[PDB]
């Protein structure tokens, strides 16, 4: 009753940070999926593949197809922070994760993160309901679903539509043996890093610091696939930063990643970014009301 | 006379281990910086650069020359492991940093390091010798000049001369503005990782696992330049896992990484790397004797 989420501590590294020495958003994902990987671990043990263990789900494969990270103060170098995550039931085929990202000093909240799940056929990339029988033993680790970190109606918004090609681009990346994880897909904070290459410069120059992100998976890449990344403005503010120029707004921007051969392209990820110059560290409350 | 050395223990990251679930030598030395970075903070604050603190040392710049990694035994996801750090005076210019990478559970060591680091004048990336007031200080915090961690009969030699264009050559990476760490300049690691892309596809698919790696830091890139990474084989059985072919040895490759514009190219770094099938896991001996 109180198991029913996992917590872990982690220092902030000094590689692991921005020129203003906080913590990038790719290391707040990082450390996400650390935490949800190590709470897989503590419920079905480490198996010869990593991924959750396979036992009646020997082809069956957890995919993320939604993530939305929300921050209220980005900890900085040296910080020793707290990632509590848990899971809940999603309708009947799908499985919602969440983060609570904590200054382990103040107790209070830094950030908030959650997620989509759902079950896909390994041998099939298909979408697969998993056995009654089999959803019945992973919710005994689940907190009910009426537990919300972030307003369930500020989740789970559709993302515009991409407009290409973007108005920034990012040059080919190339994709590298070094970028797999240990079951050969492409990392999630992978996509997540190069997503962020196609932002402009100004951005991140202009002092703005990423309060939202709204992340849709979509496909995966492999081995050496060449990746492009796109982005586009969403209003007219956020509009001005692409390129040099001729209490402040937030800016919107929508980046996508995406595949290329001389074939056709293939969307990878679609992502929503929401940025201002100011945020607020909050306070939690305890998941034991269970 | 026990603080002459530095310990810290972590756990080995799901995304920060290979296919066999074995950190990479990346990771390795992501772990070295970092806690070479906290002995500095535990020695002289975090400041607000981040870099040492410039106390007395104001237009002084501590930059790593040589790096030598012999890992015995690779840790696994999931792993504690400790790096012990140290440094001791090398000459009138050099100190000599060295770590200990160590399983947690077992006490045993499995992998060593060594390293040269100078001090350069920062406007003017010359040598400049610490006033002798200056160095009296830092040497405060080390052991006797006599403690080595690896042979020094088998450190600080002199790298072969790298044959241009190389036998592999890895695909122009781009630099960009997030591989840069806190002070401006490019991650060390970062180029330790870009030199590994060069190595032959079939070095790590025949269960080759780096046995040692000698780096030679020469230049510095910044912003968005063009990276390009060369290898040779130093024998002709190395030279065997160049392409596809027509109680094991070890073998031996030579890789370089440059910087190149529409001017000439600049050699950034340069890397000898031992390559084997099996090591060994070993046993230490503590520093205290001091």
């Amino acid at each position: 009753p109180d198991k029913r989420s996992f917590r872990e501590e982690h220092r902030i590294r000094g590689y692991e940070v921005s020129p203003d020495q906080r913590a990038t958003i790719v290391t707040v994902a990082n450390l996400l999926q650390e935490v949800a990987g190590n709470h897989a671990v503590g419920m079905w043990g480490r198996t010869d593949e990593g991924f959750a263990s396979l036992p009646s789900m020997k082809d069956l494969l957890f995919v993320m197809t939604r993530l939305q990270v929300r921050m209220y103060e980005y900890p900085k170098w040296g910080d020793v922070v707290a990632v509590e995550t848990y899971f809940t039931e999603e309708g009947r085929l799908a499985f919602r994760r969440e983060w609570k990202l904590m200054d382990v000093a103040t107790g209070k909240l830094l950030g908030a993160g959650t997620s989509t799940w759902v079950t896909i056929n390994t041998a099939t990339r298909r979408l697969s309901k998993l056995p009654e029988d089999v959803r019945k033993r992973f919710l005994r680790f689940a907190p009910p679903s009426s537990v919300h970190i972030l307003p369930p109606e500020e989740t789970k918004k559709k993302l515009q539509d991409m407009e290409l090609p973007g108005q920034v681009q990012s040059a080919q990346q190339v994709a590298r043996r070094a970028d797999m994880d240990m079951n050969g897909h492409i990392n999630n904070v992978t996509y997540l890093a190069w997503t962020l290459e196609s932002l402009p410069e100004r951005v991140m120059s202009g002092g703005y610091k990423m309060q939202e992100i709204e992340l849709d998976f979509k496909a995966e890449c492999t081995a050496g696939n060449a990746i492009e990344a796109h982005c586009n403005p969403l209003d007219d503010h956020s509009a001005s930063f692409v390129g040099p120029a001729p209490d402040s707004a937030p800016l919107y921007f929508l980046s996508m990643l995406q595949k290329c051969d001389e074939n056709g392209c293939t969307e990878l990820v679609r992502a929503r970014t929401t940025w201002s110059r100011t945020l607020e560290g909050a306070k939690p409350a305890p998941p034991p009301l269970s």
